[PDB]
């Protein structure tokens, strides 16, 4: 089994990176990739950049390249769910844009033509991620993650997302993209991100303080993964 | 040269795709590229599907897999500027994301950090499709085309652009994705589409209507805009 591991920001994928032996670095279309083994299973992991763009290019040259069997989509998010605080998991059931909007045309709101209207985490993957939780015996939510081009901040931005997305556990900027590009090459994807602020006013400020906090569990739970599947 | 062209829709490749002598078809990640020569010239056609992603995978394997040289974006767009009416066109100086907003850590709106905050067209294309809309006696505006994940259509969309982009000519749902991807990659782009309705509370009704029309003024242009750099 080779694992593909896609986080945006240089302190998402730090903590992998450092771990990763024999490591060989890709460089292609602004990203890079590193490869080699992470306690023992061959992984291929990408630093995409920030936004949906970036991370649908990096996830079209990780899987090109590298050809992994899965995807873990690792890194922060802004919880909101009632719940969660700074540093819980979020795991994906399911990725929706929260942006996307062609409901001129009776497509379901998030919903793009040709796609649809969410994109389904893989059910063996999202078992694997909750035997984990369940071993580190950390505090974690599972549902729907929801991404868009913008930093969440309170005001107009948060409303209109509790507003249609009731149910969104938690928001950021990739990892639908990265849903969507895995659903059009039919490869098995999961969301394994940690809660660095809530969304609100403050959420700069608690994103600024808490960015480390969240790559740490988030990279922790990636790596108890990566060794749960290739175990398995 | 091999000429790079990219189109969303079916309705916006259909005209060009027939054109193509000795069509060969590469269908990878959901998305279709049209091989052959387009009055003798070499070109490798994409057919993206609608949005940034779907625009950005599709890119991303067009550039790997056929090494065009430039890339063309063809297709309808949503007119802007108040000079403009259905089947005009609209050229590219600048790209730029409407629905991008980080500015709560001080980058510019529109801007993703580790993105300048527009992608500009490569100066030799924008002056060979002005040329080409000269000899075709074609109504036409050369400016800023502004990109979300959303069909505008008046309302508060419509609103948020005219406050943010004063400036933007047109809105579409690609092109600053492709330009992204062909900035991350070094490879000269250029957007030429035409006008299907100009984004107001009609729009979707003004594009059921003109969709055709705007393809096909689209699409001649860039026909003669690929004779052009290919003769020079
Ligand atoms: C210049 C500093 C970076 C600002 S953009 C935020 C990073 C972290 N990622 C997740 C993320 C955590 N909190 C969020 C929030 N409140 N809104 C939206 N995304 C998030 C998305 C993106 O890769
Ligand atoms: C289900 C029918 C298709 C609905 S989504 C519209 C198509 C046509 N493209 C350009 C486009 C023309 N007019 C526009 C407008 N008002 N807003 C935003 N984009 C546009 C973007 C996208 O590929």
């Amino acid at each position: 089994m080779k694992i593909g591991i896609i986080g945006a920001m240089e302190e998402e994928v730090t903590l992998l990176r450092d771990k990763i032996e024999n490591r060989q670095t890709i460089s292609l279309g602004g990203c890079e990739i590193y490869t080699g083994q992470l306690n023992g299973t061959e992984v291929a992991l990408l630093k995409s950049g920030i936004g949906k763009v970036a991370a649908a290019l990096g996830a079209t040259l990780l899987l090109e390249h590298c050809k992994p069997d899965v995807i873990i989509n690792t890194g922060s998010a802004g919880g909101l769910a009632p719940t969660l605080k700074v540093g819980d998991i979020v795991v994906s059931d399911e990725a929706r844009y929260h942006d996307a909007d062609v409901t001129a045309f009776g497509y379901e709101y998030g919903q793009l033509p040709g796609c649809p209207a969410g994109f389904k985490a893989d059910d063996k993957l999202i078992a694997a991620a909750e035997a984990c939780i369940a071993e580190l015996n950390l505090n974690a939510v599972r549902g729907l993650i929801v991404s868009g081009d913008a930093f969440i901040n309170g005001s107009v931005g948060l409303a209109k997302i509790r507003h249609n997305f009731p149910q969104a556990i938690a928001v950021e900027m990739e990892a639908t993209a990265i849903a969507h590009v895995c659903h059009n090459f039919n490869v098995p994807f999961v969301v394994v991100r940690a809660i660095s602020d809530v969304a609100d006013q403050q959420s700069h400020l608690s994103f600024d303080e808490f960015l480390a906090v969240a790559a740490k569990q988030s990279s922790l739970m990636v790596e108890s993964l990566v060794q749960k599947l290739a175990h398995g």
